[PDB]
């Protein structure tokens, strides 16, 4: 339901998005080789990627994370770790909404999600345009699981249209804004978001619609099952905002199936 | 590199195994359906089988696990859990032996897991017995994984030999004895031992033959990848006692490869 050129990105970054977990990162000298424990990111390994600066409790909403160059795929990739402990950040979760004008108008995002990242997006907005310069041919490219897809997401809207077309892969992120976010997210010119979800993930479906959260189009539903290898033909594009029929369904959601995009993920071996 | 039929129990074990960790089954009544969390047991649930008793910190081992009854496969399952924290396990594994004659002569094994097993021993014979009698037709199995595993294994070479074949299908489960106890284990009729190991797993390296440990044979060393989905061609017998070649090979071990048996095993999702 997708290429398998689509498919293959769609793995790529899943590994990238995972590697914020498992890679060994903790205080990692820059230009050091990019590997994860538990073969969390085999194709990341299989590449000629380094590490271009890495960030831990990094600013006031302690984001992590790490930011590397891709000889082997010519990218530059930013990915966000999301929760050391997802079930409890899942029950931390606050839903408050806060005015985002500088996104976008009568654009209202998660609270915490972007005080997150005005905190950090000063530092790590320049450690990125150091890198197209040098690697113009070079797709950047943002990633994140979880929380850290929203962080993604959230950067992915907040640095759009400066030189740089900034693609984006997220990996069962929860609802980011308000409707007018969800709107402008899907039409944002200078890069395309690429939301991905598989069955009934409940962070997908977080917060609520009915506290005036709603998603962006379209979806990337991985309709395999939990520890399931996926196929391209096992992907289902989903059209339209707060499309249902996808991951957003009225059954009971699941764990377990966070923890599943294409492989293990949000959790290390 | 072994027949199909073979692989399907060796799959179907994996998860009994899997399921000792994974299932509702802290305090469930017995005759309750069998279940485990992210999808780590489903063809114990897509079978007619339900719990005959469970037990949780029985014994002076603080043993835990539960004995089964699966219509659907016609099987009395012996399911013995490893421990919830593998890796602090591993560092406190000690390798004592005591001696066990009443077993078979001139062996020795592990102290801890023999004492263990022979503190819970008569309550489990007595159960199974009762499971054997209201069910003559069905094929008795003990399983584990990891200490569980080879809790598996020596209830097997003690219970044996009363008429009913015990079969015992082991994952990644430690040495066990001495080269006596070895050599009964791979002689020992009224029941195979199918002793599963994968990769570079650590467990089945410990403790070390240099303590006066060996392992029974044969020995079914899965090939594939952590991760990877396992196929009957990844699967190789490995003949003779204290084989090399299998995961007995001088490189370096590795935890993640424990806890993956043809899927998710020793966590839970
Ligand atoms: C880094 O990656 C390269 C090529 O991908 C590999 O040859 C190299 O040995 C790795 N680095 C180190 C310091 O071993
Ligand atoms: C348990 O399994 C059996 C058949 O495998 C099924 O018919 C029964 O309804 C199940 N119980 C529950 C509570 O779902
Ligand atoms: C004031 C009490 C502290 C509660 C911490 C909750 C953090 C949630 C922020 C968020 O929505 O991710
Ligand atoms: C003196 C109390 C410490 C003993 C702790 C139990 C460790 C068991 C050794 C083993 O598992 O092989």
């Amino acid at each position: 339901e997708v290429s398998q050129d689509l498919f293959n990105q769609f793995n790529l970054f899943a590994q990238y998005s995972a590697a914020a977990y498992c890679g060994k990162n903790n205080d990692a000298p820059a230009g050091t080789n990019i590997t994860c424990t538990g073969n969390a990111c085999p194709e990341v390994e299989k590449a000629d990627a380094t590490f271009l600066y890495s960030f831990e409790d990094s600013g006031v909403g302690d984001v992590t994370g790490f930011l590397a160059l891709d000889n082997t795929n010519k990218l530059i990739v930013l990915s966000f770790r999301g929760s050391r402990s997802i079930e409890n950040w899942i029950g931390n979760l606050n839903f408050d909404l806060k005015e985002i004008n500088d996104i976008c108008s009568g654009c209202r995002g998660h609270d915490g999600f972007t005080s997150s990242w005005r905190s950090v997006a000063d530092t790590l907005r320049q450690k990125v345009e150091d890198a197209v310069r040098e690697h113009p041919d070079y797709r950047v490219v943002f990633t994140g699981h979880s929380l850290g897809g929203a962080l993604a997401t959230v950067a992915g809207a907040d640095l759009r249209g400066n030189g740089y077309d900034i693609d984006v892969f997220s990996y069962g992120a929860p609802r980011v804004g308000n409707r007018a976010f969800a709107e402008f997210l899907t039409v944002q010119t200078g890069g395309t978001l690429y939301r991905i979800t598989h069955t009934n993930d409940i962070v997908p479906r977080l917060p609520p619609r009915e506290f005036g959260y709603s998603h962006s189009s379209p979806e990337y539903w991985i309709k395999s099952g939990t520890l399931v290898p996926v196929t391209r033909n096992d992907i289902v594009k989903i059209e339209g905002i707060d499309a249902t029929g996808g991951n957003n369904q009225p059954n009971i959601p699941d764990i377990p199936a966070h923890l599943w995009y294409f492989g293990l993920i949000g959790t290390c071996l």
